[PDB]
Order: structure tokens, then C-alpha cells, then sequence
């Protein structure tokens, strides 16, 4: 029946860290032509609009940036959630306070500012503080590796705030993210589901236990696939679809 | 003797929050002709850029974005200077995780992210973050002038630290500034008072008690004017100067 395909973007539609190519975006608009296409990515719009181009609401039938918590159908914004709202501003300030206290007792060669940022759908914690340089940054990465600083951080905080609905996640360099149980890549579902489509296909490169893409594609309201590469993409929709 | 005059940017060179003109550049490079001039400003070397042309150091003898931590004379860079590196990392560290544990303590209805930003001149101070929108912003300046939360907080912190060099400055609606003492426009007197001047004249528009140019204005080795607008400063300049 009607059916839709959901992309994870970078990785999948784009080399890593790269913008599409036009063959690639060339493909995609000839896809649209049979089936909704719509892409997913945990980065924020304006990283979306690089990738995939400024025009990206226009050219997609869905854009969900931040996981989903920014959503566009049909080149319009669908309702918005935040962390705070959906939380209550109590658990928010239970977690800031714990945070902010642990912080003050590690150890650092530097500590530096924005140690709590606050985003639509999640707490983004630093140790170093997210303005430090790119030196200080790679020096931290660098300790943090020896001395299992996040990974203590994030242990610690999951016994201290266990059965609140949180799931916290280390990823890159400086930081750690804190969030409502399920606002990973599924939280667009909800935009999309039980709205006539017989068939949501999910493309995904991190499709593993601990992947960004694990999540929704072991949703059951998504017929997922795990590519290797925008190649590997490509030739599975050529298999599907034409 | 030969004199020099230093003039604040915005308000003063330029219309608030505006790009200095065409003709007051030139106003400028004909002054130069006959005396030494000079920039001050508060904020970051990119943003006097913005204001004065990406040439700036090229058009003035002296250039000295934030308040003259960083110092260009003559076209080259004379001078940087930042608070982690004046303060050293230890002292740094001690302040940073003494206000986040102070923070973790604080009662507020509301606390978001950014409750540290550091600046290469200050540490910026909110107990409830600088995230936060203009609705909590307001919020918070309630609570605050009904409970002192932010004079307790930097009367606390001048207890345990000033004897380090440090003052504590409460400015807006949440936050406080903490930066080593005398590091207001008066730092970039250093790299000019040796320089062999029998007279620096200094142009500033908010030169009262509480504005950024009062304590320049003030110092002995300036001889101060203050400006209502650039069309002030440019009469003046004609009296003074021809
Ligand atoms: O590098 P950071 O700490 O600024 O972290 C940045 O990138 C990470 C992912 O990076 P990757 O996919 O390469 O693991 C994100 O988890 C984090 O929210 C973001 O702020
Ligand atoms: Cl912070
Ligand atoms: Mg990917
Ligand atoms: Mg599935
Ligand atoms: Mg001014
Ligand atoms: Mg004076
Ligand atoms: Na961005
Ligand atoms: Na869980
Ligand atoms: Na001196």
C-alpha cells in the first residue's frame, strides 16, 4: 500500500560528515516520484539544511533534525515538545543540581564554561565545559580515556537517577547526553504513525547495539535495513522499488 | 608633547549597534594625519571587525578589542592576554567549582543551561543560565530582588576569593561578572602610557558610574571627554583639533 522511507542522513545518504552529492540527491527526487521520502538525523536544522541542502522542507516529504523533535510534513512545523515540558521542571533541576555538583568534584587539568547545555531534547553535559578550545578539548578526550571520566560520570548518574525516565549516552569528544527515554531516532515515529502508510522503511549505517540508528530500526513499526555506506543505499531502494 | 586619542567604538565611532560609516572612516584616517588614534571596545577581536571594517588594524595605530586583552599596535599584535592564563588553572578551577556547587544549591523555579560562560576576560555568572528566554529572565529578576540571590551569591564568593585579585560586578537581570581587578577599558592604558604621549585623549558615551567607559574616563592618564552621539565626538574634535 502508500508506504513511506525514512533515512538516517549522515552515513547513509552522505559520506560521513559530508554533503550529499547531487547524483545521490538526484536519485532521492527520482525515488520520491513512487514513494514519501522523509530523513532523520540527530543534528539540528541548520546541519540538516548543509547536508541535504537549504531547501531541504521542499525537497523531503518529512525533515525530522534533532531526532525528530523539530518535525516537518509537507514543508510545514508539526507541534513541538521540549525536555522541560515533558519532564517538569523538578526532575530538571534534580538533574542540573546533581550534575552541577559532581562536576565541581573532578579532577581536570581545565575546566572552562557551558558545562549544562540545554537543548529541545536533551541535557548535553561537559566535565571540560563546551567552550573550551580544540586543544583543550583533545587533551580532555585524551584523560578521559585514560581515567573513565565520562563513563564513571554516566554510571553514577544512572544508579542516582534510576526508574526517572532517562537514558544517558556518551558520544564524541567532551560530553554526554541526557535524555527522556526514547527520544533517540524513534521519537519521529510519532509523526508518522497510524497516518495510512501500509509500510515505513528505515535506512540506517549504525544499526548495531549502541549504533544511533539501533533503536528505530528495532522498532516494530519500521521494516528496517542496515547499509554500509550511500552505495549500499542506494542499491537496496533500486531492489525495492524499482 | 605628541598625544594620542583613544575612542570607544560603539555609540561613540559608530551609532549604537551600527557599522561605522564610510564618512566618519575617513573623518578618521584625516584625524590620523595630525595625532595618534586608537580603539577600545569590550567586545572580541571578530566582532570590532564588524563594526570597523575587517581592516581595522590597518586604520588605526592601535586597536584593542576586549577592553585591550588583545592589543594590536601598528598593524601586528602587541599583546593577548586571558584570565586562564593571568589567574592560572588552579585559581580558575577553585572559582568555577566553587559557583558550581553554590548553583546546585540554589532554590529557583527555574534552572536551564550556560550557568558559566567563560570569556576571555570574565567569568559570566547565572544562577538560573543564560540559556533561558526573556519570559525567565524576568522571572528570575523577581526572585532576585526580593531575595537577594545573586548579592548573597557574589558576597559569598568576594569572602573566599577577592584576596586573589578578583571583583565581582552584578549587572543586568542574572548574572554577575567575576574578572581580575582593573580589567576594565583602563587594561589597555598598559600598552600606550610608554609609549611616549604628553596627552591621551579618550571619547566615550557612557561615561557615568556604571557604564563602560566611567573607569577610563576617570583614570589619571586620560583626559576624558564624554560624547552624546559620533556627531558629538566629531564637533568636539574640531575644537580640539581643527
Ligand atoms: O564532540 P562533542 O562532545 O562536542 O559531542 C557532539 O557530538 C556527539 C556525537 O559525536 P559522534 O557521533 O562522532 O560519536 C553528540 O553525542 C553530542 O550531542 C554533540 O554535542
Ligand atoms: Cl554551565
Ligand atoms: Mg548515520
Ligand atoms: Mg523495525
Ligand atoms: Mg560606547
Ligand atoms: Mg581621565
Ligand atoms: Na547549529
Ligand atoms: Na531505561
Ligand atoms: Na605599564
Amino acid at each position: 500500500g502508500p508506504a513511506l522511507c525514512l533515512f538516517d542522513v549522515d552515513g547513509t545518504l552522505t559520506a560521513p560528515r559530508q554533503k550529499i552529492t547531487k547524483e545521490m540527491d538526484d536519485f532521492l527526487q527520482k525515488l520520491r516520484q513512487k514513494i514519501k521520502i522523509g530523513v532523520v538525523g540527530g543534528s539540528d536544522f541548520e546541519k540538516v539544511q548543509e547536508q541535504l541542502g537549504n531547501d531541504v522542507v521542499e525537497k523531503y516529504d518529512y525533515v525530522f533534525p534533532e531526532n525528530g523533535l523539530v518535525a516537518y510534513k509537507d514543508g510545514k512545523l508539526l507541534c513541538r515538545q521540549n525536555i522541560q515540558s515533558h519532564l517538569g521542571e523538578a526532575l530538571i533541576q534534580d538533574l542540573i543540581n546533581y550534575c552541577l555538583s559532581y562536576i565541581a568534584k573532578i579532577k581536570l587539568p581545565k575546566k572552562r564554561g557551558t558545562f549544562i547545555e540545554f537543548r529541545n531534547g536533551m541535557l548535553n553535559v561537559s566535565p571540560i565545559g563546551r567552550s573550551c578550545s580544540q586543544e583543550e578539548r583533545i587533551e580532555f578526550y585524551e584523560l578521559d580515556k585514560k581515567e573513565n571520566i565520562r563513563q564513571k560520570f554516566v554510571a553514577d548518574l544512572r544508579k542516582e537517577f534510576a526508574g526517572k525516565g532517562l537514558t544517558f549516552s556518551i558520544g564524541g569528544q567532551i560530553s554526554f547526553d541526557v535524555f527522556p527515554d526514547g527520544w533517540d531516532k524513534r521519537y519521529c515515529l510519532r509523526h508518522v504513525e497510524n497516518d495510512g502508510y501500509k509500510t515505513i522503511y528505515f535506512f540506517g549505517d549504525k544499526t548495531m547495539p549502541g549504533g544511533n540508528d539501533h533503536e528505530i530500526f528495532t522498532d516494530p513499526r519500521t521494516m528496517g535495513y542496515s547499509v554500509t555506506a550511500p552505495e549500499d543505499m542506494r542499491r537496496i531502494c533500486e531492489l525495492l522499488f524499482s
